[PDB]
């Protein structure tokens, strides 16, 4: 398939426990650093690569040095959490702004789970900043506790409706501006905090429509959550007002 890659190396954009970033030139790009295993990533590299939409990263491609590697188009602007971070500690953005993002990013996620596609990891920090500002859900998956839904955590099931409660922790990042989930609760309490029917406090300055949607999302019933496309509806609502 044309989908792997025979570029070159270049400065190093960043590191974490998924492995490290550097840039390289094909075009100036991204380029992720990652038996079995690498059969499996093959594999779903090849249902990645059709993915088609504005507010889902592109994937550029796949390759093999000597661990595998994701080649991506190069982002200058970065990612959302950073974005948000950088309002903070300083820029200013209108709460029509904050909407548009979550929007944008319920957008891609209406068309990934029109794929049939479960992400399992979305957050801010997974929400890459285009050209045009606009934001495109990105690492798809070729632990982060604190967006994971209660049947994820106790059962390990990942489902779009679990996508959706990640999605509603990441409504709650962008109104708070980047701060940490839960904060000053540890990972290993988290769920005691959840089947105890508490949830994120409504920001001090959040509208309470924005409130209520995000609570929505986090309902114990995976099924009283709302879809992506119901998601994408009221938040167009609510910016068109
Ligand atoms: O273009 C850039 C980019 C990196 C980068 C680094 C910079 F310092 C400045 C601009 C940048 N642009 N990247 C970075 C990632 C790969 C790893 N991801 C990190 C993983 C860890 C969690 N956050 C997300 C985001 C990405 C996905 C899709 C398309 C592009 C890009």
């Amino acid at each position: 398939e044309d989908v792997l890659i025979p570029f070159t190396l270049g400065r190093m954009l960043g590191k974490g426990e998924f492995g490290s970033v550097r840039e390289a030139q094909l075009v100036k790009v991204a380029v992720k650093m990652l038996s079995s295993d690498i059969e499996e990533f093959l594999r779903e590299a090849a249902c990645m690569k059709e993915f088609d939409h504005p507010h889902v990263a592109k994937l550029v491609g796949v390759s093999l040095r000597s661990i595998p590697m994701v080649i991506l188009p190069f982002m200058k602007h970065g990612d959302l959490h950073a974005f948000l971070l950088a309002s903070r500690i300083p820029f200013n953005l209108p709460l029509q702004t904050l909407v548009r993002f979550m929007v944008d990013i319920a957008c891609g996620m209406e068309y990934l789970s029109s794929r049939n596609f479960i992400h399992r990891d979305l957050a801010a920090r997974n929400c890459m900043l285009a050209e045009d500002m606009t934001v495109c859900v990105a690492d798809f998956g070729l632990l982060p506790v604190k967006w994971l839904a209660l049947e994820s955590l106790a059962d390990n099931l990942y489902t779009v409706h679990s996508d959706v409660w990640a999605f509603g922790v990441t409504m709650w990042e962008i109104m708070t501006r980047g701060q940490t989930p839960y904060a000053g609760i540890e990972n290993a309490e988290i769920y005691n905090y959840l089947i105890g029917g508490n949830r994120l406090k409504q920001p001090p300055e959040c509208m309470e429509e924005v409130y209520d949607l995000m609570y929505q999302c986090w309902s114990a019933d995976p099924k009283q959550r709302p879809s992506f496309t119901c998601l994408r509806m009221e938040l167009e609502n609510i910016l068109g007002h």
